[PDB]
């Protein structure tokens, strides 16, 4: 995934678990290391889910560990499509 891609998904990560003013996100930062819980995990993916217009089941979802990851993982869902 390009910086860009990894920026939205920081972006609305480290929105959806705090203000994202007095929380640093990078593609090393580990979603579980944030603070993302299971109410909060859940919906970070339903944002992105959301915004990026697909649909991903939180089993596959279990190889992500770091922010980018996710992102390499929906890059793939939208050169599938279209
Ligand atoms: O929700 P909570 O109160 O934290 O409940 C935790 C619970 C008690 C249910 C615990 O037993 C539990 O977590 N069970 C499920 C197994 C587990 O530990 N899962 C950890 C989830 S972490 C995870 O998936 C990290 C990546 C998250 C990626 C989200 C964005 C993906 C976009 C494609």
């Amino acid at each position: 995934a390009k910086k860009e891609t990894i920026d939205k998904v920081s972006d609305i990560v480290k929105e959806k678990l705090a203000l994202g003013a007095d929380v640093v996100v990078t593609a090393d930062s580990e979603f579980s290391k944030l603070g993302a819980d299971s109410l909060d995990t859940v919906e970070i993916v339903m944002n992105l889910e959301e915004e990026f217009g697909i649909n991903v089941d939180e089993d596959k979802a279990q190889d992500i560990s770091t922010i980018q990851q996710a992102a390499d993982v929906i890059e793939g869902l939208l050169e599938k499509k279209a």
